[PDB]
DNA sequence: ATTATGACGCT
DNA sequence: AGCGTCATG
């Protein structure tokens, strides 16, 4: 009735860089621009594993996780850029620095939450109130929203993509009641104006294009961002949620793409996010736990309260390498050499971090995988991180993993190691 | 033999 | 603390 809280109090955007590592490489090498191209890690095994794909190449079926040799079967003219290798491993510094460029631009408009190397949520509620006070009642011109889709429109009583985008936007803007600064649809619209400006600033100042979603919470903003890529933004209003969710597979919503979403589907006998509305909050909590159940109950109605956290920097700084199949580490000298390689990269990144961000890590986490273990991590052990020195860090990691060697020979390592991972955590202002 | 990250929930 | 899940450039 009048006391139902519809979760329309915030304006939240999710900005995601289009095929990010590809764009970084295309900015650096103009010969790659506007071409089918992909970014690969390594090269010897099947041409390298693809981790990013330009939209031109996606049209040929090239995807992330493809081996480049297989991708070349789909797209023989595919161009490839390789991630830098340093100390025997992939080194992603170039992409982390490019990410910082984008994040610093976004931070000029509002508080952001770094959600990945190429995406950030934006809490625009306050910026929207500001812009609405500046608009002094003036209507919102379509010219202010030149790359915005309104999800669900056009509807009701041109066969070109841009024509439909414009028709839907016109329908939306024509319905807009711009006379109260408290309408959630108006607030979302102003949010989209701001996101147009933010995306223009990112492209002007970095060369990088991005997509974005604008809605009332993080989950809807992320979902919205995916609806119209690349180089476009999408507004998902509260009112669009019933129709949008009525045919939305459950796995498309962030956090439901894995085992939990599979159990929602199997236990409840449903397929689409909207079907969740027919269950009581207690029913959902009974199957999926109190937190998940309350979250699902609100989220299938378009409502979620998870805040945009004020955090532009990563909480951990880590280094990892797999040693698959026959290249697993089987001698103590091997394990120690690779721990040193990882620790040297970690030292370099940590020292840069301390200089840039006025903080120091205080905990070192060591994770390994042993051959024949199905898990991603066989074992995790922590120890104190008291100095940014790679030799000490690698000695300490060896000390906390040494008792895993079930070999009679101390020169051999059994069972061989298929993964090493060093992660610095628990940062403190320095 | 996708690999290299990173956040967060659970107990 | 150590383990598992989700995301996935
Ligand atoms: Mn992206
Ligand atoms: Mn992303
Ligand atoms: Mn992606």
């Amino acid at each position: 009735g009048p006391h139902m809280a519809t979760g329309q109090d915030r304006v939240v955007a999710l900005v995601d860089m289009d095929c990010f590592f590809v764009q970084v490489e295309q900015r650096q090498n103009p010969h790659l621009r506007n071409k089918p191209c992909a970014v690969v890690q390594y090269k010897s095994w099947k041409g390298g594993g693809i981790i990013a794909v330009s939209y031109e190449a996606r049209a040929f079926g090239v995807t992330r996780s493809m081996w480049a040799d297989d991708a070349k079967k789909l797209c023989p003219d595919l161009l490839l850029a390789q991630v830098r290798e340093s100390r025997g491993k992939a080194n992603l510094t170039k992409y982390r620095e490019a990410s910082v460029e984008v994040m610093e631009i976004m931070s000029r408009f509002a508080v952001i939450e770094r959600a990945s190397i190429d995406e950030a949520y934006v809490d625009l509620t306050s910026a929207v109130q500001e812009r609405l006070q500046k608009l002094q009642g003036q209507p919102i011109s379509a010219d202010l929203l030149p790359s915005t889709y309104i999800e669900g429109l056009p509807q009701g009583p041109t066969v070109q993509k841009e024509g439909m985008r414009k028709q839907g936007l016109f329908q939306w803007l024509d319905s807009l009641q711009i006379d109260n600064l408290t309408s959630p649809d108006l607030q979302l619209t102003v949010g989209a104006v701001i996101v147009e400006e933010m995306r223009a600033a990112i492209e002007r100042e970095t060369g990088f294009q991005c997509s974005a979603g604008i809605s009332h919470n993080k989950v809807l903003a992320k979902l919205a961002c995916g609806l119209n890529k690349p180089n476009r933004q999408t507004l998902v209003s509260h009112g669009s949620v019933p129709q949008l969710f009525s045919q939305m597979p459950i796995r498309k919503i962030r956090s439901l793409g894995g085992k939990l979403g599979a159990s929602v589907i199997e236990i409840l006998g449903i397929e689409y996010m909207g079907e969740l509305t027919q269950f009581t909050e207690s029913q959902l909590q009974s199957h999926f736990g109190e937190k998940n159940g309350s979250w699902l109950y609100a989220m299938c109605r378009g409502i979620e309260h998870d805040p945009v956290k004020p955090r532009q920097l990563p909480k951990t700084i880590g280094c990892s390498k797999n040693f698959p199949g026959k290249t697993a580490l089987a001698t103590r000298e091997q394990v120690q050499w690779w721990l040193l390689q990882l620790a040297q990269e970690l030292e370099e990144r940590l020292t840069k971090d301390r200089n840039d961000n006025d903080r120091v890590a205080t905990q070192l986490v060591v994770s390994i995988r042993v051959q024949g273990d199905k898990r991603l991590s066989s074992l995790r052990r922590c120890c104190a991180l008291t100095r940014y020195d790679a030799h000490k860090m690698s000695h300490d990691a060896f000390t906390v993993i040494k008792n895993c060697n079930t070999s009679g020979i101390q020169t051999e390592w059994s069972p061989p190691l298929t993964m090493l991972f060093l992660c610095a955590t628990k940062f403190s202002a320095s």
